[PDB]
């Protein structure tokens, strides 16, 4: 039957483009081949990625909304785009570590595959032009990015996404080592937004290590798109 | 009667620390030595030591008196003061009032900079790895401290820096930053190291004269003098 009129580009990032709709609150996302990491220095177009995190972002985030938890996902509409609402972004990257790994185990001396004592969250400002640099909660609120109560709420939607994520994942052989999440302001409430995909997430196998996400690409090991294949492959077992 | 000292357990960047005859004390002595980034930067400023263990000496009976549970005995000379023993909690506490500094670089802000919050941040006290920002999760996660440690170290932190305010301002400085280490000792936290110009920004309050050692990292030039008037306001 009817569907929405994609109208509008509204914004292009690095791996994503949003477009208007005829729908005042609803956005289209649509996934681009592009991969990029290191501050924008390194580049490459990996052919059906962006089709793969399609996929795998809308079967999350339908499995998170069927857990109840508020998001802006709404329906997959073709290969590469989706319908969502669309939100205002709240400035923070909310990382969760369940093992240290990249860069922060890098900058704490941590081999990486440490095993964190505590799950780890953080937070990164989203400003790509520094760097997208680690704060913490009197940072956010002390710059006036987030409130404390938006920040506790967050918080708590986060710790439930891992909870639920950690266990799919863990069913089909996957360790989820962390992840990167979004979060906007819709109608007044908190709803997780962006993506949650092999571009967001670290999935070692949890027999092997082997590696099943963007760190392919980052550190040149081919196969990517085999990698996010093979996560696709195993969440719709 | 006096304490003895007795062998160096450790010589840091800017402090000795002696055993003593005593197993539970410490002698933390203060050299001239001046560092900053990671290392990099040195030099020797004549008399510094001596105004950072009189300005320590004064505001660690303060807190003391105040009733803040401190490493602090007495001072003992013009470079020595005699501390308890303490276990150091591997976490610079950083309380920022207002951002400047590596908070305001590193976020894009001006020095100077209002917070709609008092800023409390760890910076793990490692100088192999440039003593990093971490949050409390990664403290935790990595066994530095536990959570039930951190919320006592940062309660004590916010007494300290409420009193801490309170006594700048009255002498006309904003206390803009400063850094505080922590120890374990016979069971409990104690506020331990230093609180001096090496260790805090002093701006004045009407002109904004920087009275620290941020005129040693960025050459500013009369670096002694401004340590000079710090130590004689807080003795006003
Ligand atoms: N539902 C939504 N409404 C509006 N903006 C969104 C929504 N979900 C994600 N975004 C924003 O859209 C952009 C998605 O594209 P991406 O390529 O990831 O961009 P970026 O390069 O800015 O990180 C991001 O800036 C993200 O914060
Ligand atoms: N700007 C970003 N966009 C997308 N994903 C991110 C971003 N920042 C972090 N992540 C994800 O968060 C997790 C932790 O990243 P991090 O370890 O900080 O980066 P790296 O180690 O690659 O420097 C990884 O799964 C990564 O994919
Ligand atoms: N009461 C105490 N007992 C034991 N060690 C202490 C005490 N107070 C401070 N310290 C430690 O003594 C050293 C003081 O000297 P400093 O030059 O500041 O060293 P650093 O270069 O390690 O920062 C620091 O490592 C500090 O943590
Ligand atoms: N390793 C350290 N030793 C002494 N003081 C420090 C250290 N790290 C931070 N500080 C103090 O903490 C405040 C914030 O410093 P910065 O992070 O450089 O802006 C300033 O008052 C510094 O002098």
């Amino acid at each position: 039957n009817a569907m929405v009129n994609q109208l509008e580009m509204l914004y292009e990032g690095k791996a994503k483009k949003i477009y208007a709709t005829d729908k005042e609150d609803m956005v289209i996302v649509h996934y681009k081949d592009d991969a990029t990491a290191f501050n924008g220095e390194k580049k490459a177009q990996i052919e059906s990625k962006g089709v793969l995190n399609n996929e795998i972002t809308s079967l999350i985030f339908e499995m998170l909304n069927k857990e109840g938890i508020k998001t802006h996902f709404v329906e997959k509409l073709n290969d590469r785009d989706q319908l969502c609402k669309k939100v205002e972004i709240v400035p923070l990257e909310v990382i969760v570590r369940n093992v240290a790994a990249g860069s922060m185990a890098k900058r704490l001396g941590l081999e990486e595959g440490y095993e964190l004592k505590t799950t780890v969250f953080e937070l990164s400002y989203k400003d790509d032009s520094l760097g997208d640099p680690l704060i913490n909660d009197y940072h956010a609120v002390g710059i006036g990015a987030t409130t404390f109560e938006e920040l506790n709420k967050i918080y708590e939607i986060t710790a439930k996404v891992n909870e639920i994520l950690k266990e799919a994942f863990k069913k089909q052989n996957i360790n989820l080592i962390d992840f990167k999440l979004e979060f906007g302001r819709y109608n007044g409430e908190i709803l997780l937004a962006d993506e949650i995909s092999p571009d967001t997430c670290r999935f070692w196998d949890a027999t092997t290590g082997e590696k099943m996400d963007k760190d392919r690409f980052r550190r040149d090991m081919g196969n990517v798109i085999n990698g996010y294949r093979e996560v696709l492959n195993r969440l719709r077992n």
